[PDB]
RNA sequence: GUCGUCAGCUCGUGUCGUGAGAUGUUGGGUUAAGUCCCGCAACGAGCGCAACCCUUUUCCUUACUUGCCAGCAUUUCGGAU
């Protein structure tokens, strides 16, 4: 499941931001800058890469439960697809305040969700007329938008995987608050101050983020015990 | 009585602040209305608004007197009989 570095430097993950953007904390990973853009060098990424996956596949074999999040317009149906073939759940649209800190108060939207489900599996529906109908039906829209992530877990998740950190900063104070650990895709403009497992590559690439949740994903689906 | 039938007034978990406090309740549209929809460290609730009450406008059922008179008959031409 690991990259080695040749699938890297074919999807981009060299690439990064403008040189006025960077933050001066990722000087180790900088390495240099052919144009006003920088570029990460790969040999300080697949090693954080393996660990990453690593540490994945101990979680998964003791059966601990990792979260995936990414917002992004770019990583948004990547990480749909990949956290819908793996089997856990995620934060495919924006994080909601407390989440992970007021889980109690948002344990009763997701318990509401659940129930509205059942609903919809049965046909109360038939007898309501049509109006009502459509209005319960945006609700499901919405809550189901919102938070359908989370459903079926029922618990704090062991770890969270954060495609852009800087986008999701806000997850990264949740769960240093609550002391769950983050491995996390950061580029030169952000900050891995907060993280765990720090490994550095490009986020805007479609096929970048791609790559990393698939390999995640692979993690998982071979932790098999 | 009055501001004034003005549209606002609050509470519980979670975050920021040493603190009193703030957030939520802000921002964009819209409405007779904190009425409704979006975004948003917020996530949720009560009293207010609206509806439930009375009256008016169309139709149906039940009811046929002390009220009514389309058809029939008698009329002093008055549903008078």
């Amino acid at each position: 499941y690991n990259v080695s570095m040749r699938d890297l430097l074919q999807a981009g993950a060299h690439f990064g931001h403008q040189t006025r953007f960077w933050n001066p904390k990722m000087r180790q990973y900088i390495f240099g800058a052919r144009n006003k853009i920088h570029i990460i060098n790969l040999e300080h990424t697949v090693p954080a890469l393996n660990d990453a996956l690593n540490f994945a596949n101990q979680l998964a074999s003791k059966k601990n439960k990792v979260l995936f999040v990414g917002t992004k317009r770019a990583a948004s149906n990547i990480i749909r697809e990949q956290a819908q073939r793996a089997g856990q759940p995620y934060v495919d649209h924006r994080w909601l305040g407390g989440m992970l800190t007021n889980w109690k108060t948002l344990r009763q939207s997701i318990n509401r969700l659940k129930d509205l489900q059942t609903q919809s599996q049965d046909g109360t529906f038939a007898k309501l007329t049509k109006r009502e109908a459509l209005e319960r039906t945006r609700e499901m829209e919405k809550l189901e938008r919102s938070l359908g992530g989370v459903k079926n877990m029922g618990g704090l998740p062991d770890a969270l995987f954060v495609i852009d950190v800087d986008h999701e900063a806000i997850a990264i104070k949740e769960a240093k608050n609550l002391g769950i650990p983050v491995i996390g895709i950061v580029d030169t403009n952000s900050n891995p101050d907060n993280v765990d497992y720090v490994i550095p590559g490009n986020d805007d690439a479609i096929r970048a983020v791609t790559l990393y949740a698939s390999a995640m994903a692979d993690a998982i689906l071979a932790g098999k015990e």
